[PDB]
């Protein structure tokens, strides 16, 4: 019996699709929102930006799929907004995997992928789950403003499905294996690292390993991205200032629309 995953729906969230001469497709990051991505300024380039929802947004304790079949899901909602590539994709944290793992996919059907757009995430992999509490601390300093559900200020509690459904979408990820983009032709890689780290590392939450979003990073070339893509040019850049959160703030986003444009000229 096949792996089953409920249809997912997408937005434009700015410009015409198919009138522009290109679309790039957001993966939703992970709150399960489109709208975390409606925080980018007006692209200068000719291009339109369609966000997808995770069809578990408002249930992460029903998500029963298969990462599989959560991929499957959102190729099938892009390729119905776009039946022909080729392709530019992109996301931030859980997004920037579920974009490369979608390329993956469109790559494998023998479509081409033009574009990939990363916001602060490192390769695909399993990850160790960050504790409620930390999500909780994120919240109180106002973090989750991106979220459509959430306080903007942080001054209250944050939807009820909220904190569970990021939990969900580290763990829908645990059965994932790493493989490299089969296609002879790689796509314009643009990737925004940030500097700064939400928390102090000897505040932070006790963890098995390490984590991307803990010690601060000291490593700013495609630290990974490049076995994955070998042979693609890589736009990279550095937020200093910023945290993997206040990366999407209206103080910093501005960075990222800029590198989209460049990277989709």
């Amino acid at each position: 019996l096949k792996p089953y995953c409920r249809p997912s729906t997408s937005v434009v969230l700015q410009g015409l699709p198919m009138v522009a001469r290109k679309t790039l497709f957001m993966l939703p990051d992970g709150g399960g929102s489109a709208f975390s991505y409606a925080s980018l300024p007006r692209l200068k380039s000719d291009t339109a930006v369609v966000g997808l929802n995770c069809p578990y947004a408002r249930d992460p304790e029903n998500m029963n799929c298969t990462h599989g079949a959560m991929i499957e899901s959102f190729c099938n909602e892009i390729r119905r907004r776009q039946p022909r590539g080729p392709y530019h994709l992109g996301g931030w944290s859980s997004g920037g995997a579920f974009a490369y793992v979608v390329a993956e996919a469109l790559v494998n059907q023998g479509e081409e992928v033009h574009s990939l757009i990363i916001i602060d995430a490192p390769i695909p992999q399993a990850m160790e789950q960050l504790p409620r509490a930390f999500y909780e601390h994120c919240n109180s300093i106002g973090l989750f403003a991106t979220q459509p559900g959430a306080s903007p200020d942080g001054s209250t509690e944050p939807p009820s499905y909220l904190i569970p459904h990021f939990t969900a979408v580290v763990d829908v990820m645990l059965d994932y294996k790493l493989a490299p983009l089969h296609a002879r032709r790689m796509p314009k890689v643009g990737i925004v690292w940030a500097a700064d780290t939400v928390m102090d590392e000897r505040d932070a939450p006790k963890m098995k390993g390490m984590h991307f979003m803990i010690q601060k990073r000291t490593e700013f070339g495609p630290d990974g991205w490049d076995t994955i893509m070998p042979g693609a040019s890589f736009d990279i850049v550095r937020a200093d200032g910023a945290n993997h959160f206040t990366l999407m703030q209206k103080e910093h986003v501005s960075i990222i629309s800029d590198l989209i444009d460049r990277v989709m000229a």
